[PDB]
């Protein structure tokens, strides 16, 4: 439930971003989410990729720790 999740590299390549954990933490820092708005409800992601993320939030998938472990970072970001 963190940036050090090796699922984030693969999840970002899936969404069309870098697998570099240094770049990954920089993307989510530069573009955070409000604690009311979760990962599949983010207008930052494209509608097909957001509905694809949503599947892991609808039912516990193999991308469960990817999507959950990312969603915590966005909603519990910076100022």
């Amino acid at each position: 439930m963190d940036t050090s999740n090796h699922l984030l590299p693969g999840l970002f390549r899936q969404l069309g971003l870098e697998d570099e954990p240094a770049a990954i933490r920089a993307f989510i820092d530069s573009h955070p989410l409000p604690p009311r708005v979760p990962l599949p409800e983010a207008p930052f992601w494209t509608p097909a990729q957001a509905a694809f993320l949503r599947q892991a939030l609808e039912c516990d998938a193999e991308w469960s720790e990817a999507a959950d472990g990312l969603a915590v970072l966005l909603q519990q970001g910076e100022a």
